[PDB]
């Protein structure tokens, strides 16, 4: 599957790509405002996410850091990044079908639309100034708007027993954008495509 990934925002963002034990292809690259990077993705990939890191330094190696979305100091990640991070997530080919989802459960960092460049289902986006409107015990000091989960480190964010309900801090993050997971148990926002689409990724969507 191709995953168009643009970075439509003011500022360089490092986009990333990972199932969490492995790279999707390069698994990491820069983007300076308006570029574009089209990547491909296994089919049967599950449990993929797509997310943009913010404030990066890396040396020629390929090694340094990130304030939003680091992945154990790679450009190149291999492993999911450091909340915040807004969450392109998806799993292709599951008995036929695609699944996507946006969410806030990481917190968020970037603002971002996931759609397919393909035929038989919707987008969905979370483009809010969620970072501007972060109730001030969730800002990040590094960047970003942390999830309560990260911050607070309690079963009822982190919905450890697997009961939880909505919190104040899930119901920020909600009320910014409906169309994203806002905790664990939120009612689902997944959308349901045809097997083997392909997609695009933009952050700052509205920009």
């Amino acid at each position: 599957a191709t995953f168009e990934i643009v970075n439509r925002c003011s500022y360089t963002v490092w986009a990333a790509a990972s199932k969490g034990d492995a790279a999707l292809d390069a698994g990491g690259r820069q983007l300076n405002s308006g570029e574009s990077w089209t990547i491909n993705v296994e089919p049967g990939t599950n449990g993929g996410k797509i997310w943009a890191r913010t404030d990066c330094y890396f040396d020629d190696s390929g090694s340094g850091i990130c304030k939003t979305g680091d992945c154990g100091g790679l450009l190149r990640c291999k492993r999911f990044g450091r909340p915040p991070t807004t969450l392109a997530e998806f799993s292709l080919n599951q008995y036929g079908k695609d699944y996507i989802d946006i969410s806030n459960i990481a917190g968020f960092n970037v603002p971002m639309d996931f759609s397919p460049t393909t035929r038989g289902c919707r987008g969905v986006r979370c483009a809010a100034d969620i970072v501007g409107q972060c109730p001030a015990k969730l800002k990040a000091p590094g960047g970003g708007c942390n999830d309560a989960c990260t911050v607070f480190q309690t079963s009822e964010y982190c919905c450890t027993t697997g009961k939880c309900g909505p919190t104040e801090y899930s119901r920020f993050f909600k009320r910014l954008c409906p169309d994203a997971f806002s905790y664990v148990l939120d009612k689902p926002t997944t959308v349901t495509c045809p097997g083997s689409s392909n997609y695009r990724v933009t952050f700052c969507p509205t920009a």
